[PDB]
């Protein structure tokens, strides 16, 4: 499996970066039964007037098959 | 934060699919000190062969920064 996430800018170091790929992997583990050498995890940082264009070609089209809603909206 | 995760085919049922969900949203909120309000999640499975594009377009070109990266190579 092949993890992708997007978020606003923030500092994390080396050590975060591992902890934070380490919990994402044992979580892809569980539900999708993989083994560690299957998966690759990147960490892109967004600016905040580049999310539109996220929400516009990964949120919004999507909406219904997503398996995690947005609580927000970029359409009210 | 916008979360995409690619794997091969499996079946998964949307109890399933919510289990993950949650899962995830755990892990980004304690990582990246979020919000559920802020978290949305797309789940797209691959067929094998169609991995190629996904590791040309997405796992290759991004090892210099990946978080985790994956234990194969499949540079073509």
């Amino acid at each position: 499996p092949h993890i992708d996430i997007k978020c606003f800018p923030r500092e994390l170091d080396e050590q975060q970066k591992a902890a934070l790929a380490a919990d994402i992997t044992d979580v892809i583990i569980r539900h999708l039964n993989s083994k560690d050498s299957s998966i690759s995890i990147a960490l892109q940082q967004i600016q905040p007037e580049s999310w539109q264009a996220i929400w516009d070609a990964e949120i919004a089209p999507q909406m219904e098959a997503l398996i995690k809603k947005p609580g927000y909206s970029m359409n009210a």
